[PDB]
């Protein structure tokens, strides 16, 4: 059997099929959202869906086969996997958000499709390196987010009434969003201060945020300056070398002439 | 025949006649703003308005004339006959936004000016590039305009009840504009867990553009850097050949004092 | 007579008057902000004010002096002539304005600290390449504001009233604030295709802006990298010379002997 | 007694006890937040948090005893002890600020976490450098809020009424934080040119921050290749020199050439 399902999961045509299934199974669930179309059509759509993830779970089985146990340590396959399993949550649950998390599927192009695996790849490549600041960062509006809290949750429960109100308005206020009208004129009402916690707030999260980027720029290219330094420096200990070396044939060219004259009466 | 009429054309002054052209008929538009300035002369303004078109439309003719089908496989000129038909439909209509379109003709100053084009032409030039990730982006506002028309249309319709309108707002909150007390705190009132949709959403948003940026940046600077890697190891391999051939003059040298030394040693 | 003068005017202690002079200046007009302050004992400030107004002349008429027509070449000094210059005409009643442009006299500080003026100098220094794309944007507003007057001002002449309304709406827009809950959203009430004008122009707008800052970037480092390219290739070149001088003439150790041991073969 | 107490806290088993003491004591302080939370374990927590200042003292103490004069000129000791410090200060007065400045102790997971440190030091040494731009803008702040206080505060008191209003205003105004419609448009009503003063001032503000990160990355690189140069030069230098050392023993054998050609002369 395997041979036989390995050479379809493996084809041109799979792949192709699969991409296209989700091109039209997303050009169907844009069509969901008019319920003009869905009492006129919905009927069509509803099942189309039902047998695209049909055909769905069918393609991730086969791909279990054909891959055995390196299918679970591909991160694309991964997502596959539980992008699927979603949509086969019933869809008539309790939890009735997995309803929506089903659209998810349409990510299935970036999963299926090279050119996006690459853009993404390259994406997330970034982020490892930038854990220990984003770590920094976070630690940096908890603390905020216990003071906030304890300074401004009683009179303004709204907006720092509690560690994950302060959190979110702390975001707000990051983000440069209505952080001035909106948010610290109306406190400094009552809390003439409040923007001796905001303005260093607002200073100190930007100052990280560009400086992040400027030394993203700079580290790369200090790479880039690194690699070619050692080809431009090999280039020249190469050719330079035979200078040297073209030079010792010469200096020891006449010292062989010398002695060629320093046997010659002796005898 | 082409060539009695494509001096004309090509020439320094039919290009600096119609510049000038442009210009005037540039100031003349915003004047035609001033509602008591189209009173006290809106008749001679109207007048140049249609003399201007005919002379645009002449040399369009000529220029078609002169360049035939090379014409309308450049841009530049494309946009100058799209922008110059336009100007033509009659002033009323059922579509009269086309009354309004025709003001695009000032355009024609970035189209004839070469410092312009090339300013234009730098700016598109990163674009193509682009297009992958631009199809990355696309697609996930796609997939959060479908999921955010279902989560929230029902209740506020005005930002997410149409696939359209999730669209608009994704964009606003895409620009951080009036993002959380004008759209995301009005929708946690009903459900407060929408900021669990929104901020990744913003910070998946944010980090893209950030890393495009920064992507551009630094792969530029790749290639700036491989093209004087390769200028300087030409230089110290063709400064080597230098040194080089006026060795090999130190090779003939002694070869013939090679043959001739022994000789000078007889007996 | 002139060297007595210019020894004076020339010394690190003329300097360290004026600027001592400045930053007291510029203590005393805050101070004068506070109408407590102001009333008792602010009369002491306003004299105050005509001593220095007086220094300062005089610092100027002097300073023309040492330096003659080379005064009026030197941008700085410009600059500190006419801000003296602003702050001699008289409180004349009616002209309320130039009582507060006085207070341009503090950027005297810049003018005379070394440290100071080579930030500015360098800001002005980014400008003069980027009046092409700055006349391409301008041009770009002019026909958008045209536009925007004619589509939007019957109904929203606050915003768009008036060419002069419509530019100063469209720089809100570009400044990203308040752009859509404030300005389009409104406009989409009476208009409900207004996003296909201000989401283009946004478009545009934000792009340009960061690609000048990508360009110039990223140019600045081509530049860096042709200087130091010539560096090297100068290094490589540079004992190439002497190098092929010095052994050309150990080819005339050589080819002397064509005549020191041939005719010794005529004996 | 040294060695033994040093022994104590250079080992691994001080820190990570102490950093656990800090983990710890972060999440309860987080707990404090949370009156349900406090009313039914308060006691249990705010000894905790009198065992930890306990603890950090007498570390504090240790750590002073093995490095001396070394500890207060370490910046990240100074941090450590100035944060214990204020932990030490009583609760109870009028000034209740303190009981909320001692979660700051939290900062103590910055120094010491090295990866920590690392990026706290990186961030920091950016500081030095812009100094002078920092001074430059704030100079141009103040000037700006003198004329503003002058020019708006009668009819403005709330953002303009006082200098230290207008320093507030301004800030706003400068992350274009909703300066248009919440603050210059309603000044036009009163002041129909307000806009000559505001956007001035937001094209300076936004011109130099731009600029100056555009010039902390040239600058950089421009310094990364300033050492790629050398190096490269430097290369350049070793080689271009035994290259000159292998002809001057060229020339010291080859004047055996002219001495040994003296066994020549015999017929
Ligand atoms: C340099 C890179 C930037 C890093 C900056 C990260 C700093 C934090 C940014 C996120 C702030 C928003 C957090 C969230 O908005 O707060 C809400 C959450 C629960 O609060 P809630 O349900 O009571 O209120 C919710 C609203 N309601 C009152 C109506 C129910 O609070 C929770 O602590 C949230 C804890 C935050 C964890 C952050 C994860 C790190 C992301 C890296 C990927
Ligand atoms: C100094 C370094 C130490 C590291 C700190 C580790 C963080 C441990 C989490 C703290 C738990 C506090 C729980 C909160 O106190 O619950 C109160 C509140 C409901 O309050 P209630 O009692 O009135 O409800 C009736 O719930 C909240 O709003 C929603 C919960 C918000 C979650 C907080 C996010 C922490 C982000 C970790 C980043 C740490 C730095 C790397
Ligand atoms: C890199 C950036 C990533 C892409 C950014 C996407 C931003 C999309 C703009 C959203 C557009 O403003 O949404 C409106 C439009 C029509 O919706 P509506 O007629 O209900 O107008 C609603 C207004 N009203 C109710 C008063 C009639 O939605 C349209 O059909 C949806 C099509 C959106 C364009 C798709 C490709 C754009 C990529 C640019 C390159
Ligand atoms: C995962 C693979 C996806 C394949 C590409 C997806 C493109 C399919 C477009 C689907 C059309 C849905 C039209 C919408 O369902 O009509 C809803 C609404 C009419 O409502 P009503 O019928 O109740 O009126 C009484 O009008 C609407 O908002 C008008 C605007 C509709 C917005 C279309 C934007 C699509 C751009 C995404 C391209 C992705 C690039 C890779
Ligand atoms: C990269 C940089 C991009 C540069 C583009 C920026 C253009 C300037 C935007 C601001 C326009 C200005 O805020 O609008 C005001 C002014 C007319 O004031 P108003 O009396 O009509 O009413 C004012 C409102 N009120 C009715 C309440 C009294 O409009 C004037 O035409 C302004 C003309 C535009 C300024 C030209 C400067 C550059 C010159 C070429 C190089
Ligand atoms: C292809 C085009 C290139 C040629 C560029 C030429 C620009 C010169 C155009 C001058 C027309 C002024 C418009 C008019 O004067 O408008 C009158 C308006 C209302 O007055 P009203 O009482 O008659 O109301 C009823 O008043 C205004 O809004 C008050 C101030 C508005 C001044 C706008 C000047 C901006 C021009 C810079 C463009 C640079 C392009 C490179
Ligand atoms: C690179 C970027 C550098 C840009 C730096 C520009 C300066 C930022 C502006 C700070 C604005 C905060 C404001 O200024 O706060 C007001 C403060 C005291 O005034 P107030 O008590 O009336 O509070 C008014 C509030 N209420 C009356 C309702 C209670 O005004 C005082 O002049 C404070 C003067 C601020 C000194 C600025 C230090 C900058 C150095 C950073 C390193
Ligand atoms: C060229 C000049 C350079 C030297 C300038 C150095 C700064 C001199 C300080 C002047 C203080 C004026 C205070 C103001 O006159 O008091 C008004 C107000 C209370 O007024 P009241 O009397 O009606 O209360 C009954 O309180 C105010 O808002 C409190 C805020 C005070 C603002 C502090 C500004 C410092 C920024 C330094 C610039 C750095 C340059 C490199
Ligand atoms: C800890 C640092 C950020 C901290 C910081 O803020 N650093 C100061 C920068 C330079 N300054 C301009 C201040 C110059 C000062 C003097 S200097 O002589 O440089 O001019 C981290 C955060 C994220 C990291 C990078 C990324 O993961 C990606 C990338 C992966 C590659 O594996 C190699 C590098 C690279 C570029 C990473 C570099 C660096 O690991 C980064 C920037
Ligand atoms: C517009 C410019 C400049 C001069 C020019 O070509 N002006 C045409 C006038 C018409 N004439 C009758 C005078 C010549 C007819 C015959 S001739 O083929 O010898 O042009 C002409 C120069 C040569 C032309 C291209 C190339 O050829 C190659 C290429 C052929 C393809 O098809 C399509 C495109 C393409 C890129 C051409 C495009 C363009 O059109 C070009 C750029
Ligand atoms: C798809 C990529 C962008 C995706 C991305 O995010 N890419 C790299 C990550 C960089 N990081 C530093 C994060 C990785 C760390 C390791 S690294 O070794 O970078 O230090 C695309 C987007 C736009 C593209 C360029 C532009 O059209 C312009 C330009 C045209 C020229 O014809 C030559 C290339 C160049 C520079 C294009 C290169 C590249 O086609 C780009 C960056
Ligand atoms: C060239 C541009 C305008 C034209 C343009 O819009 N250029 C876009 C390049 C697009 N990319 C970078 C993607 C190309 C990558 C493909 S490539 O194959 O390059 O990798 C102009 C506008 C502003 C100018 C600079 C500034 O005055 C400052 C500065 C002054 C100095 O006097 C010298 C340089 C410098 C850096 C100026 C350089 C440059 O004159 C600039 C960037
Ligand atoms: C550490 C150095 C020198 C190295 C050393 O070793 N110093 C003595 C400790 C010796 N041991 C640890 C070997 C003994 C424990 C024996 S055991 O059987 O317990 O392991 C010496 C140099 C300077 C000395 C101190 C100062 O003058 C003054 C100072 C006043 C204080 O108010 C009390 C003591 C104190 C701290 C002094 C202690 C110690 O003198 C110091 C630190
Ligand atoms: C005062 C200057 C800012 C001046 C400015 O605002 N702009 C320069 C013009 C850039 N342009 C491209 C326009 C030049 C055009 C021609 S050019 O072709 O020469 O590029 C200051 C502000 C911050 C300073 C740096 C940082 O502390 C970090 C860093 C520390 C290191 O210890 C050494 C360098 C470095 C990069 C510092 C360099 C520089 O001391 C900086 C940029
Ligand atoms: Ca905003
Ligand atoms: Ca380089
Ligand atoms: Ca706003």
């Amino acid at each position: 059997m395997y041979l036989r399902i390995t050479n379809i999961v493996e084809s041109s045509f799979f792949t192709k099929f699969i991409i296209y299934l989700i091109v039209l199974n997303g050009i169907t669930m844009g069509l969901e959202t008019s319920k003009t179309f869905m009492q006129s059509f919905g009927v069509y759509t509803t099942l189309f869906n039902q047998i695209v993830i049909t055909i769905f779970t069918i393609e991730i089985i086969l791909r279990i086969y054909v891959h055995r146990i390196s299918f679970f340590k591909d991160p694309w396959s991964l997502f596959d996997f539980f992008v699927v399993a979603i949509s086969l949550v019933p869809t008539s649950s309790g939890f009735e958000i997995l309803r929506v998390l089903r659209v998810l599927r349409l990510f299935r192009l970036v999963t299926a499709v090279p050119q996006m695996r690459k853009i993404v790849s390259a994406l997330i490549s970034v982020i490892p390196g930038m854990l220990s600041v984003i770590a920094l960062m976070t630690l940096f509006f908890y603390i905020f987010a216990i003071m906030a809290t304890q300074l401004f949750g009683e009179r303004f429960p709204e907006w720092f009434g509690t560690l994950g109100e302060s959190f979110y308005t702390l975001f707000q206020v990051m983000t440069l969003d209505d952080w001035s009208n909106g948010i610290v004129r109306p406190l400094m009402e009552v809390y003439p201060y409040a923007w001796v916690f905001f303005i260093p707030f607002i200073f100190v999260v930007t100052f990280v945020m560009i400086n992040l980027v400027v030394a993203i720029i700079v580290d790369a290219m200090a790479i880039l300056n690194q690699k070619e330094e050692q080809h431009i420096i090999d280039e020249v200990q190469s050719h330079e070398d035979n200078i040297n070396n073209e030079i010792i044939k010469l200096r020891e060219e006449i010292v062989e002439l010398k002695e060629l004259i320093k046997t010659s009466l002796k005898n």
